[PDB]
C-alpha cells in the first residue's frame, strides 16, 4: 500500500469508525475534515451490478473518483477502466492492469496523448468528428474506434454518424462500435431504450459499408445511492430488454458501460468541523465548516449536488431547530454549502456528516486559500476482504 | 530559485517569449497549455500603487495568486501579505517575510490554525463575530484584532460592531483599528468613501469605549487591467479625499488595503492549444482547448470572468470570421470557455491566447480528468530587474 487502509473487527461499519475517530480526537486539537472511505461498499456494488446487468461488463469511469485505493480495489475485483487523459492510463496502468482492459473514451483527444495511448497498447478509443477521425489516421491509425452518438459538447447525430463511417472507410480505420452517454441528471429509463435503438440503427449502418461492429457502450450515469428518486434496478429493468430486443447475446456483440458515481458515491462519509459560528436576530444561525464549494462541496457547482447535513452527536429526543446556513472555510463570500437548512443549535468543535460523498467530490477539489484536501481513511471489513479475493 | 525566472533581452517583451515559445515547439508536438507569467509586470503595478494611494500600505491577498515567484518577487519589494489559513501564513515565511508583515484576515479562522499563527508570530488578525473573539480569547488572548464591517458571508454591521467591541473590552482583547472590503464586482466609487466614513465611525465608537485604534485596512477589489470600465486611479481619485477626510496622517492612523488581482491580473497570459475541432452546418465551429473550466477557467465560475480569445496569429488583413465556441479538454458537458464568440477558421495546432490570466486562475484550478496544470514561465526585464533592487 501507499494508502491508510485498515481493516475492520467484527461488529464496525464504517459509519462506526467514523463515530470512533471523531471520539478519540476531542483532546487536544486539530479537527481537520476527513473522509471514511469504505471499500467494502465498493464491492456490494460490483457484485451488485453482476447482478443487475448480467450482459454488462462495467468499465469504471476514473475521472470520477481517481484515487489509487478506488483503482486498486476495482482493478482487482476484474472491472475494466474508463480513462480520458494520459494520466489517467498511466495511473491504471501503474496498478498492473493490461492494457485490453482500459477504454481511452475522450472524444476529443489532445494528439500527443493519442500518440501516448498508441505507444503503451491501448487500442480502444472514442471519437464523434471528422477531425478525430483525421488525428487518428496520423497518430493512431491500428485502433479500434468507437463511435460516440448522441442522445451539446458530444455526440455524433444519426446524420453525422453516417458521414463519419463512410469518412472512416476511405481513412481505412476501424470502427468495432457504437457508445452513447446519457447523463447523471436522466430522469427517464426511456433515455436508454431510445439510444439503444439507435445505436442498433448505426450498427446496421455501418455493416451496410462492411463495418463489422461488436462493441456496443452504454456510458454510465446510473445512480451510486439509494437516496435519489429513481433508483439503479429500476433503470436496469428498462435496458436488459432493450439489450436483448436490439442486441440478443447469439449476435455476439459485447456490452460495457462506463460507471463512475455507481461505484464510489455512497462509499465516501465526510467529516467536517463546525468551526465558526454567527448568531442573527438567537434565531437562525450561520455556521462555518473547514471544506467548501473549492474543496469537497466543488460539486454543488459542477455536478449539481444537493447535500444533506447530517449531525453526528445522535440528536436529543426532541430539541428545538432553527434555520441555518452551512458555509465553506474561505475568504469567498460566494463559498456556501447549504443556504437553508434545520438544525439544533450547534457549536464550534461539533462535527457534521455528509453522506454519499465520493462522485465528483475530491476529484475536482483544489486548494484554493491555502485549505487541504481533507484526509481519507480507506476502510474494509473481513467479508468484504473475503468477496474481493474470489474476484482476484 | 525552485522556479523556472528567465530574464528577457534587450527588445523582448513577455510577449515576444510567448509568440517565441509556441515557435519553437512546432516540430514534434506536445503543445500543452503555458503560462507567461511577466514578473517586471508586477513591480510595475506595486510602483504605480505606491505613486496613487501613497498614505497606504499594500498586503497583497496571497489567496488570489499563490504562486512562489509572485510571493518571493513582491516579499523583495517590500509588500506586506494577507494570508487566510495556516498554509499561507507558511509559505510567506517560509520566504523569509518577517512575521510583522502578514494580516491574518480570514475572520473565521479554526483555532488550530489561529494556534498556529499563534505559535508564529502573527499579531493581527480580524474578526466580526463574538464566539470569533471567544475564541481569541482562548486561543491568542495577545492578537492585535482589526474588526471587519459591512459594506453577506463577511461583515459586522454598525449594531453589531458597537456590541463587538463592548464584548472584547470585557474579554480584554485588544482591537487596533477597522477593516472592509468592497469586492471586485464595485461599480460605484462610492462605496469606498462610504465605508472609510463608517469605518471612521467604529474608530470614534471604539474611542468611547477606550479603544486606542490606529489601523484602517481597506480591503482590496482593485482592477488589474486596463480593460474595464471602471480604472484604477480613478478608484484612488475617490478615495485619497475620503482618506484626508476621515483619517487625516496627523492623527497618526496607519492605512493598509490587501490587493490581490490588482498585482497580478494582467502579469499572466494563458497558451492554450486547439486540440479538436468540429463543424457544424461550414458555418459555426466549435474549438476544444487544453484547459477547461476545471483549471485556469475555473474563474468563469467562482470569480465571474469573461475571457477574450486571442489569435496567437496574426490575424489576415480581413479573412471571414465564423461564430465559434471554446471548450475544455474534460468529459464534463458543462466544461466550456466561450459560449459563442467570433474567430478566424482555425485549426487543430493552432494556440489562443488568454490575456489577463493572474487573478483567481491557477490558484483554484484542479486536475480533474487528470488533466494538468498548465506549465508557468516567468519572465523579468533588464529594467524591472533593475528596480526590483531599489526596493530590496
Amino acid at each position: 500500500e501507499e494508502f491508510d487502509c485498515h481493516f475492520l473487527d467484527e461488529g464496525f461499519t464504517a459509519k462506526d469508525i467514523l463515530d470512533q475517530k471523531i471520539n478519540e480526537v476531542s483532546s487536544s486539537d486539530d479537527k481537520d475534515a476527513f473522509y471514511v472511505a469504505d471499500l467494502g461498499d465498493i464491492l456490494k456494488k460490483h457484485l451488485r451490478w453482476l447482478k443487475a446487468l448480467p450482459r454488462v461488463t462495467p468499465f469504471y469511469a476514473v475521472k470520477c473518483n481517481d484515487s489509487k485505493a478506488i483503482v486498486k480495489t476495482l482493478a482487482a475485483t476484474g472491472t475494466g477502466f474508463d480513462c480520458a487523459s494520459k494520466t489517467e492510463i498511466q495511473l491504471v496502468q501503474s496498478l498492473g492492469v493490461p492494457p485490453e482492459r482500459i477504454i481511452y473514451a475522450n472524444p476529443c483527444k489532445q494528439v500527443s496523448q493519442i500518440k501516448y495511448a498508441a505507444n503503451n497498447g491501448v487500442q480502444m478509443m472514442t471519437f464523434d468528428s471528422e477531425v478525430e477521425l483525421m488525428k487518428v489516421a496520423r497518430a493512431h491509425p491500428k485502433a479500434k474506434l468507437v463511435l460516440r452518438i448522441a442522445t451539446v459538447k458530444f455526440g455524433a447525430t444519426l446524420r453525422t454518424s453516417r458521414l463519419l463511417l463512410e469518412r472512416a472507410k476511405e481513412l481505412n480505420i476501424d470502427v468495432v462500435g457504437v457508445s452513447f452517454h446519457v447523463g447523471s441528471g436522466c430522469t427517464d429509463p426511456e433515455t436508454f431504450v431510445q439510444a439503444i435503438s439507435d445505436a442498433r440503427c448505426v450498427f446496421d449502418m455501418g455493416a451496410e459499408v462492411g463495418f463489422s461492429m461488436y462493441l456496443l457502450d452504454i456510458g454510465g450515469g446510473f445512480p451510486g445511492s439509494e437516496d435519489v428518486k429513481l433508483k439503479f434496478e429500476e433503470i436496469t429493468g428498462v435496458i436488459n430488454p432493450a439489450l436483448d430486443k436490439y442486441f440478443p447475446s447469439d449476435s455476439g456483440v459485447r456490452i460495457i458501460a462506463e460507471p463512475g458515481r455507481y461505484y464510489v458515491a455512497s462509499a465516501f462519509t465526510l467529516a467536517v468541523n463546525i468551526i465558526a459560528k454567527k448568531i442573527v436576530l438567537e434565531q437562525t444561525f450561520m455556521y462555518y465548516v473547514n471544506d467548501g464549494v473549492y474543496g469537497s462541496f466543488n460539486c454543488i457547482l459542477y455536478d449539481h449536488a444537493h447535500v444533506k447535513p447530517l449531525l453526528q452527536k445522535r440528536p436529543k429526543p426532541d430539541e428545538k431547530y432553527y434555520s441555518s446556513s452551512i458555509w465553506g472555510p474561505t475568504c469567498d463570500g460566494l463559498d456556501r454549502i447549504v443556504e437553508r437548512c434545520d438544525l439544533p443549535e450547534m457549536h464550534v468543535g461539533d462535527w457534521m456528516l455528509f453522506e454519499n460523498m465520493g462522485a465528483y467530490t475530491v476529484a475536482a477539489a483544489s486548494t484554493f486559500n491555502g485549505f487541504q484536501r481533507p484526509t481519507i481513511y480507506y476502510v474494509m471489513s473481513g467479508p468484504a476482504w473475503q468477496l474481493m479475493q474470489q474476484f482476484q
